[PDB]
């Protein structure tokens, strides 16, 4: 497939395994496996091939066109996770990727309906896209994420409806803020929702600077790039 240098291979795998060892060590230190989503945004496809060949399957991309271009160049069994800003007009585009495993940035009912809509038309055959609801856990104003309980509840209601058959509600997601109060707020959102809808939501929180704490607060998935591709 994509050709890569041997010195970079040895270095990428080393840095990755070291990140994965700390994630596993942190997890094993609590009261069962956490996903290490490898955020390859802006990284070349050769780097992904390096890790792919190493056994890695789940990579996170933030840009729609980049993910699509990347998906066509690399193996079909990669489990792409779209973790960037989602515009309703790009849903149709994303839905076309067969191996689009997950979309963690659904932050409106309009978007959920459009992705489910698009997925039905272009890849009804393919497995339902696993989805996370992005919530603004910061107590500040943030360009993305939901903060309104009524609107959040309305998004969850649709996911559990019979009409939503091509995208599956998996959990909650947050970019945090800039002990962790943000992860704490996400944890509280999962309880209020699990209680009201009878769900057992999966949490996606924790990045390069705070994945350890996220791991301590119950995360089911951490998204790390910098620590792995440096
Ligand atoms: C880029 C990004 C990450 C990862 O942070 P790193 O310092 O690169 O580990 C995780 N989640 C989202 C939504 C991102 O934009």
């Amino acid at each position: 497939g994509i050709t890569y240098d041997e010195d970079r291979k040895t270095q990428l795998i080393a840095q990755y395994e070291s990140v994965r060892e700390v994630v596993n060590a942190e997890a094993k230190n609590v009261h069962s496996k956490i996903l290490l989503l490898v955020v390859s945004k802006l990284k070349p496809a050769s780097d992904i091939q390096i890790l792919y060949d190493h056994g890695v399957r789940e990579f996170g991309e933030n840009y729609v066109q980049e993910l699509i271009e990347k998906a066509k160049l690399l193996p079909d069994d990669i489990k792409w996770h779209f973790i960037g800003g989602l515009q309703t007009n790009k849903c149709k585009d994303l839905a076309k990727v067969p191996n689009l495993y997950s979309v963690e940035t659904i932050d409106s009912l309009k978007k959920a309906k459009k992705l489910n809509e698009s997925r039905a038309k272009f890849q009804p055959d393919c497995n339902p896209i696993l989805c996370n609801v992005q919530i603004n856990t910061s107590h500040e104003d943030q360009k993305s994420g939901l903060n309104n309980e009524a609107e959040i509840f309305e998004v969850i209601d649709f996911f559990l409806s019979e009409e939503c058959k091509y995208i599956k509600l998996n959990g909650l997601m947050t970019i945090g803020s800039w002990e962790n109060r943000d992860f704490a707020t996400l944890v509280e959102w999962k309880k209020k929702i699990d209680a009201k809808f009878g769900t057992s939501l999966k949490l996606s929180m924790g990045m390069s600077a705070d994945f350890r704490e996220a791991i301590r607060q119950g995360t089911a998935e951490v998204r790390i790039g910098t620590d792995i591709f440096g």
